C-alpha cells in the first residue's frame, strides 16, 4: 500500500516499544510504544484540526 | 488523487451496499454498505490509536 | 446473564484473535481481534445512532 | 435475537418517519424519523450515564 | 435575551419534569425532564450536523 | 422562530446540494450539500471553541 | 422489559446512593451513586470497546 | 445578524484578552481571553446538556 | 491527598453554589455552581490541550 | 512525503489565511484560515464516517 | 514524582489485575485491572465535570 | 501551586516552541510547541485510560 504502518510510526527509541518507563508510562510515547514519522505527524495534525476530536 | 475513496473502502459483499440485513443493520459493515480495504484499515487504525477518540 | 460477551462478538477467524496481519492491523477486525454478531451489530448501531460519538 | 431494533425504536408519530416538519427538522425525533421505546430509553440512559460521551 | 432557555426546551408532558417513569427513565425525555421546542431542535440539529 | 435553518446554512453552489463530485465527496461542503451562512458560522465557531 | 435498570446497576454500598464522601466524591462509584452488575459491566465494556468514545 | 460574536462572549477583564497570567493560563477565561455573556452561557448550557459531548 | 477538591474548585460567588440565576444558568459558573482555582485552571487547560475533547 | 500539508488544504481565498471577517469568524473556513483540497476532503470524509468524530 | 501512577490507581482486588472474570470482563474494574485511589477519584471527577466529556 | 504548567510540559527541542518544521508541523510535538514531562505523561495517561474520550 502507498501508506503502510511503518510509513506512519516507528518503535519508540526510549522504551524500545514497551511503552513503559517503570513504574510509569514512557514519557516519550505516552505508553504507545511508538513515535510518529513526518508523514504520520502531517496526517494526524490535519485530522485533529478539522475534526478537533 | 493519490488516495481515492475506492482505495479506502469497497462495497460490502453481504448486503451488496444497502447496509441492511432487514429488519436489522448488516453485521459485516455495521450499516455503512461498505467494508475497508487493507489501506483504509491501516489508516483508520492509526488515527483511532493516536487520537483515541 | 441475558446477554453475554459471546452473544455480542466472536473471535476474528482471520487473525484468530491477535488483531494482526503483520506488518499491518487485520483488515477484517480492524485490529480488535473480534467480529460482531447480529445482536452486537443491532445494539452498537442503535447506540451510535442516538449518541453519535 | 433477544433485543431487536423494533424493541429499541419506533416510527416517529409526528413526522411518520420523514424526520421533517418543513422547512425544519421534526422537533420530536430531531430528524431521525424514529423515537425510543421504553427498552431503548433504558439502555441508552445507562450507556450515556456511564460514558457520558 | 434573544433566545432564553424556555425558547429552547419545555417541561416534558409525560413525566412533568421528573425525568422518570419509575422504576425507569422517562422514554419521552430520556430522563432529562424536558423536551425540545422547534427553535431548540433547529439549533441542536445544526450543531450536531456540523460538529457531529 | 428567531433563527431558522435557512438562516444557518444554504445550498452548496459547487455540487448544487448533492454533496458529491463523483466519485468523491464535494470538497466544498464535505458531502453535506450545504455551506454555512455568516450567522451559522458565528454560532458554530462559538460552540466548537467553548466545547471542542 | 427484558433488561431493566436494576439489571444493569444497583445502589452503592459505600455511599448508599449519595455518591459523596464529604468533602470528596465517593471513590467506589466516582460520585455516580451506583455500582454496575455483571450484565451492566458486560454491555458497557462492549460498547466502549467498539465506540472507544 | 441577530446574534453576533459580541452577543455571546466578551473580552476577559482579568487578562484583557491575552488569556495568560504568566507563566500560567488565566483562571477566569481558562486561557481563552474571553468570558461568556448570559446569552452565550444560555446557549452553551443547552447544547452541552443535550449533546453532553 | 496532595490535591483535594477545594484545591481545584471553589463555590461560585455569583450564585452561591446554586448554579442558577433564574430563569437561566448562572453566567459565571455555566450552571456548575463552582469556579476554578489557579491549580484547577492549570490542570484543566493542560488536559484539554493534549486530548482536546 | 506521499501526502504533504499543501496536498490536503490550502489558504482560504476569502480571508487570505486570517480566518477572520471582522468582527466575525470567516464563514468560508470557519476561522481555520484554510479550506480543503479534494484529497483532504476525501480523507476527512472517510475518517469522520468510520469514527464519526 | 509528586503524583505517581500508584497514587492514582491500584490493582483490582477482584481479578487480581487481569481485568477479567472469564468469560466476561471484571465488573469491579470494568476490564481495566485497576481501581481508583481517593486522589485518583478526585482528579477524574474534576476533569469529567469540567470537560463534561 | 503544587503542579505548575512547567511541571507538566516543556519546550520542544526540535522546533524550540514554534511547532513547525516548515512547510510541515513539527513531528516531535505534533505542532503544539511543547513536549510532556514524566509527571505530565503520567497524568495524561491516567485521564485518557479512565475516560479515553
Ligand atoms: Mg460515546
Ligand atoms: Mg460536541
Ligand atoms: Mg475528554
Ligand atoms: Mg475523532
Ligand atoms: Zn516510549
Ligand atoms: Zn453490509
Ligand atoms: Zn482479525
Ligand atoms: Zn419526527
Ligand atoms: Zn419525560
Ligand atoms: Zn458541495
Ligand atoms: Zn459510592
Ligand atoms: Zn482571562
Ligand atoms: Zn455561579
Ligand atoms: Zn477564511
Ligand atoms: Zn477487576
Ligand atoms: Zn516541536
Amino acid at each position: 500500500m502507498v501508506i503502510a504502518t511503518d510509513d506512519l510510526e516507528t518503535t519508540c527509541p526510549n522504551c524500545n516499544g514497551s511503552g513503559r518507563e517503570e513504574p510509569e508510562p514512557c514519557p516519550k510515547c505516552l505508553g504507545k510504544g511508538v513515535i510518529l514519522t513526518a508523514q504520520g505527524s502531517t496526517l494526524l495534525h490535519f485530522i485533529k484540526k478539522h475534526i478537533h476530536e
